[PDB]
DNA sequence: ACTGCTTTCGCATGAACCTCCCAACTACTTTTCCTCACACTTGTACTCCA
């Protein structure tokens, strides 16, 4: 519940290292093709979202996926 | 004097206790596991007042 199962990601991507090993790339694309039918909209958000996604974005590719070794905080 | 008062004795073989523990199911602890949002600063936003 709430995190939990995130911030055990987040402390398993720092305990081992998932990063600069292996690709942390979540294709949001394999995701939202999803969110799309959840609950039946027209195939245009999957794109007005892209461009969203595409002007506020570090770097356009690969939401990082985030990695804490650090403290339990 | 004499009673009561004893004392051995028996047709032959076959055979014919009790308290505490371990019960039964209740309840009220143990044995350390995981999972985090909380205190003061500090840096960064968009105001300020001289």
């Amino acid at each position: 519940f709430n995190g939990q199962l995130y911030n055990k990601i987040a402390l398993t991507c720092g305990m081992i290292h998932f990063k600069e090993f292996f690709n942390s790339e979540i294709s949001c694309q394999g995701l939202l093709l999803k969110l799309v039918m959840q609950c039946a909209l027209p195939p245009e958000f999957y794109f007005y979202t892209k461009q969203v996604i595409e002007f506020e974005e570090t770097d356009i590719r690969n939401l990082t996926l985030w990695e804490r070794t650090d403290e339990r905080h």
